[PDB]
């Protein structure tokens, strides 16, 4: 049953043909259950199985590196050698890294909390119904309840489905719908029907929602919807139906993986293509397959040379280290990758109360009527000092303190504020400060009653523990509050019937002290109280009152005003039937205006600043409030979101307004909007959606299942520290202190971690730009094989893997926040940088192979080896350069290799330094600035010797401790990389592409 809330309990019972007394017949149940199904959210999947694994090994790069193993295992099996400790290395070092980055990948012991899971935690397990098969209140399984059957709920119960209350048995029923919105103040329910076919959950006063728990009372009603067909289930589906796109970085690392996987095999073609000589000469000898292994031993080398198997380790390190660094600033980042996107954040959507503000209501100003006459009436305005909840402050008129009670009206003023209040003030002993008890507003009202003290009641000689509510009580003693008509968004007001306590002498029968939003209440006043007398409400007057209410709510002192009025001659206790909600309005007419009070929820002392920061950062911030458009706009000028005098006719919309705008006009409004007031439920999702139709990285603030969809949807959802678990499990970041400022901080932080990430990323892969180049020369022109496949691994996980991580601590460049937000579609490497990293990548390919080519020929090893022909013959079947001797064993010995690798590890250390900036030389960017970089460079070479001296290592690496004479060449062969660098890096001046 869809709009059960708009039907009468009758129309509603009839819709299903059920007796409020008998129940659903066993048939109807099975029958109904076949039609609607089980009152349960659909189940999910995702646990320990073969899936996680196989998908783990589905990635390209992890495959190309697995294929190298599916070949190295056999390649390092046919290889001739008495060694059995260096053979099963390659097929293991890889097969190890593959399985290593598969555990820390299938690691779901931490990151495994889904938002839809908690959603099932809000739906109870059992519920009580009334079928026709048993006259007893059978407590069946919740899962078996069905639209149509009449259920029972009583205190403490968790509502099993969406029911349409039929009959309330208790005095009054109160449920805790916080689960949905968050304002943990339980609400009264009624049986009267909400006729508006499209009321919003908050206004469906005659309905219980599944997930909600009953605060007070006990009622019986007829279930309207179960399963996904419910407010909770509906929210579930929206989330189920939303799929977040992959983050920008993760999107590049894939683009790379693809363009790479192609270029890798693209070079395997050049090999079998450059072989134009091997097609003829090669005769008998069985080398058909014995010589073809050369085409395989180059793949499991060319491949591992272009795959930075150390990146998915560094980026995670730098990231995990940022998570903590941000946690220190109160920003808890759940999703890791997010630290990247949080930097491309272009729009911040924040709620006002308790994020942009403190949620510290306090009454500042208030007034009553002074004199009414000749259509020209005046007023008496006061101000109140004290922004705390502590009854510590004074009431002053004309900047000077006055005795609130010397003023007849200010009395009744204070009277209403106390008897028309469902709250109290409490001094917390332990802590040592008065705290609110309930609605933060009404408390501010209570605190006013104290500060005021219209009856002069002694309070100096009292205890902070019993003085907090002294004056209020005094007033509760002169009037007996019988019953009270709760607030409603229709009448925007809320009265409270009172009776004259026997212990009095001023009893004008009964009274009704009304208090609500100025407009409504004031419009229902036929009179105005001028002191003690009463006089007809006249236009001029109403004109004057509304006048001052308009100034306080839109002025420079953003105030929330409440009209205070009363009914002098209230309807007879008999003529009133409390159960009739919508009827309350009438019971509150023929009123008498008494006064107004304007309170303030101060914007947080640090927000005014951050809003500015977001300006310099080019980040657009959108405040979402509950204030009325008019005051929203003020608070906005106030906190900086708008100029002190900017045009905002079209930049701020109310929810109603935004609804009267057709799709085109709505979207077109989200790209300029900065303030939304009284926005409707869906709207958060709507807005997010629109902001995105502009490729905008949007941050959304919220809490409660209510806002789960939007948090999921938005690029960066932001739950509050005090928020629901679901709202937290749905967001990407949780604000430890629910403060706006900490969102901006975290944005900047996450904006630095990329600037540094972008470095070690274009560095750790810049070396791979060479390793392949090297391998191409070391395979194209001759086979002076300088870089072993099982040797490059250690050079990518430590040799350069250490300076990378060290690069994850580079000094944050100034003005970080004085530039517009990055572009999720900005490639790390391209343009002048493409050509830059091009040379530096080929040059390191002329350096590595050269340590073995430039060597033989000018070295102190080989008097007649210079200008050799390692290109012509390699198999060595005869002797031309050397007749009878033992020289055809140099093609496989630690001599030309142990020289290249060293140079490699030398040019990289200079390239790491070339990776501290992108324009400023090392002269302006002292390579000793990043203290943690040097601390790694040293631990880099400190391990280079360890695999060159300590025998157990230098052997398995095919290297040997180079003489300090021949090791002096590693300098003038590597060291000059910085020149080419510094050249291209100093040439970015004429090329104003940076
Ligand atoms: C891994 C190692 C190597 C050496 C490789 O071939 O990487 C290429 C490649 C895949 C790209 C290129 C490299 O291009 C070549 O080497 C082309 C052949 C040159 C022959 C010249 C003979 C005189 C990157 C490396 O290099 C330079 C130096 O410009 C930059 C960049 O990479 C990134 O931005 C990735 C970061 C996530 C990518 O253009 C990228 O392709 C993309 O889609 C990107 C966006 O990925």
């Amino acid at each position: 049953m869809e709009a059960a809330h708009s039907k009468s309990t009758e129309e509603c019972l009839a819709y299903f043909g059920v007796s409020e007394t008998t129940g659903l017949t066993p048939d109807q149940v099975k029958r109904h259950l076949e039609k609607y199904g089980h009152n349960e959210l659909p189940a999910e999947e995702g646990k320990s199985l073969w899936e996680l694994v196989i998908e783990q090994f589905e990635d390209l790069l992890v495959r190309i590196l697995l294929l190298a193993a599916c070949i190295s295992f056999v390649l390092a099996w046919f290889e001739e050698g008495e060694e059995t400790i260096t053979a099963f290395v390659e097929p293991f070092v890889i097969l190890l890294i593959l399985i290593a980055n598969a555990i820390v990948g299938v690691w779901q012991e931490r990151n495994a909390e889904n938002a839809i899971e908690a959603l099932k935690e809000y739906e109870p397990e059992m519920g009580k119904v009334y079928r026709a098969d048993r006259k007893s209140v059978q407590r069946i399984k919740a899962r078996d309840i069905v639209p149509g059957d009449i259920v029972e709920v009583a205190v403490g119960d968790k509502v099993p489905a969406d029911i349409r209350i039929l009959s309330i048995k208790s005095t009054t029923l109160r449920v805790d719908q916080s689960i949905l919105t968050g304002e943990s103040v339980s609400v009264i329910k009624h049986t009267e029907p909400v006729p508006d076919p499209r009321a919003v959950n908050q206004d469906k006063k005659n309905m219980l929602f599944s997930g909600t728990n009953i605060a007070a009372g006990k009622a019986l009603g007829i279930v309207a919807t179960t399963g996904v067909s419910t407010e909770i289930g509906k929210i579930r589906d929206q989330m189920a139906a939303t799929e977040q796109d992959k983050t920008p970085l993760q999107q590049k690392l894939d683009e790379f993986g693809e363009q790479l996987s192609k270029v890798i095999s693209l070079i395997c073609v050049a090999v079998w293509l450059i072989n134009i000589g091997h097609f003829n000469d090669p005769v008998h000898g069985g080398s058909w397959i014995r010589g073809a292994i050369y085409y395989f031993k180059i793949a499991v080398a060319l491949a591992v040379a272009a795959i930075p198997e150390g990146l998915p380790a560094v980026i995670t390190t730098c990231l995990a280290l940022g998570t903590r660094r941000m946690a220190k600033k109160n920003a808890i980042v759940r999703s890791l990758p997010s630290v990247e996107t949080l930097g491309c954040t272009s729009v911040i959507c924040s709620d006002k109360t308790g994020t942009l503000t403190t949620n510290q209501m306090s009454v500042c100003k208030m007034f009553i009527i002074d004199k009414v006459d000749g259509d020209f009436c005046s007023l008496n305005e006061f101000s109140i000092t004290g922004s705390t909840y502590a009854p510590e402050g004074e009431v002053l008129k004309n900047d000077k303190p006055i005795r609130s009670g010397q003023f007849d009206g200010l009395v009744e003023l204070a009277t209403i504020c106390a008897l028309c209040n469902d709250s109290s003030l409490d001094f917390n002993e332990t802590k040592g400060v008065y705290e609110k008890v309930g609605e933060a507003t009404e408390t501010a009202l209570t605190t006013l009653v104290e500060k005021m003290n219209v009856f002069n009641t002694e309070v100096r000689n009292l205890s902070k523990v019993e003085r907090a509510n002294a004056c209020n009580s005094v007033i509760r003693q002169l009037m007996k509050k019988e019953f009270t008509l709760e607030f409603s968004r229709d009448r925007k007001s809320m009265s409270v019937y009172c009776s004259p306590a026997k212990s009095s002498r001023a009893a004008v029968g009964n009274k009704m002290f009304v208090k609500g939003a100025p407009e409504g209440v004031i419009d229902r006043c036929n009179y105005v109280r001028v002191g003690t007398t009463r006089v007809p409400m006249t236009g001029p007057v109403k004109e004057k009152i509304l006048s001052v209410i308009k100034e306080w709510g839109t002025g420079r002192d953003t105030l929330r005003c409440l009209a205070l009025a009363t009914r002098d001659t209230p309807p007879k206790r008999e003529e009133m039937v409390l159960d009739d909600s919508s009827r309350f309005m009438e019971y509150e007419t023929d009123l008498t205006f008494v006064g107004v009070v304007g309170m303030l929820d101060p914007p947080r002392k640090e927000v005014m600043g951050s809003i500015q920061l977001c300006r310099d950062a080019g980040i657009r911030v959108i405040m979402i409030t509950g204030d009325n458009k008019g005051t929203a706009i003020a608070i906005c000028r106030r906190i900086g979101i708008f100029g002190e005098n900017e045009e905002v006719a079209d930049r701020a919309y109310t929810g109603r307004e935004f609804d009267d705008l057709p799709l085109a006009e709505q979207r077109e409004a989200c790209r300029r909007a900065c303030c939304f007031a009284r926005v409707e439920p869906s709207h958060k999702s709507k807005i997010v959606e629109y902001l995105q139709s502009y490729d905008e990285i949007t941050a959304m603030t919220g809490d409660g299942v209510n806002d789960a969809p939007a948090l999921k949807k938005a690029e960066i959802g932001i739950a509050m520290g005090s928020g629901t678990a679901v709202a937290k499990t749905a967001s990407e970041m949780v604000l430890a202190d629910d403060n706006f400022s900490t969102i901006v901080a975290a944005v900047e932080e996450g904006r630095a971690i990329y600037n540094n990430m972008k470095q070690f990323i274009r560095y750790l892969i810049s070396s791979n730009v060479g390793e392949v180049v090297c391998i191409f020369l070391t395979a194209a022109l001759g086979l002076p094989e300088a870089l072993i496949p099982v040797q490059l691994l250690w050079v990518n996980l430590v040799t350069d893997g250490l300076p990378a991580t060290a690069l994850g601590f580079n000094p944050p460049d100034l003005d970080i926040m004085d530039r517009p937000p990055r572009s999720p579609k900005e490639p790390l490497i391209s343009g002048w940088l493409f050509f830059r990293y091009m040379a530096i990548g080929g040059y390191v390919g002329a350096a590595t192979v050269g340590a073995a080519a430039w060597w033989f020929m000018y070295a102190e090893d080989g008097p007649g080896v210079t200008y050799h022909q390692l290109t012509h013959f390699m198999q060595c079947t005869e002797d031309h350069p050397h007749f009878e001797g033992l020289d055809c064993e140099i093609f496989e010995a630690p001599e030309p290799m142990t020289m290249a690798l060293s140079v490699l590890v030398t040019i990289e250390m200079c390239n790491a330094l070339n990776s501290l900036s992108e324009n400023q030389s090392l002269m302006r960017m002292p390579p000793w600035v990043n203290i943690w970089l040097l601390g790694s460079i040293c631990l880099s070479m400190s391990l280079h010797f360890l695999i060159l001296y300590v025998d157990p290592l230098p052997m398995i690496f095919k290297l040997k401790a180079l003489d300090l004479t021949q090791w002096l060449m590693v300098l003038k062969i590597s060291l000059p990389v910085i020149g080419l660098d510094e050249i291209l890096k100093f040439i970015a001046r004429n090329y104003l592409e940076g």
